[PDB]
């Protein structure tokens, strides 16, 4: 319908009903299609799960907390693109911190 990122997961997202993760897969010109729709968003999550910070946690870590085990990953929501050869249903390109990166289809 429109590209939702997961309310409980910024690293996923919720298209047509469908669920889709985005590992770490570098796409290049080649493999990238044309523009299919614009973000404008950032959040914070912890990589290791995925868990989603707030916002009053992105400046305000912990003094105490020993955040040792604990790796935010700061995502800016960047255009989506397709890819030659793939649908959209199955596989995509999203502009990650300036870099398109690949997303598949996953059932959580």
């Amino acid at each position: 319908d429109n590209f939702v990122i997961d309310k409980n997961d910024s690293r996923k997202i919720d298209y047509m009903g469908n669920i889709y993760s985005i590992s770490d897969t570098t796409v290049s010109d080649e493999e990238l299609g044309e523009y299919q729709d614009v973000l404008a968003e950032v959040r914070v999550f912890d990589s290791v799960s995925g868990k989603s910070i707030p916002r009053s946690e992105w400046g305000r870590i912990d003094k105490d907390g020993s955040n040792s085990k604990q790796s935010r990953t700061e995502w800016d929501y960047g255009e989506i693109h397709s890819i030659r050869g793939k649908s959209l249903t199955e596989a995509f390109a999203v502009e990650i911190n300036d870099d398109f990166k690949l997303a598949t289809k996953v059932g959580n």
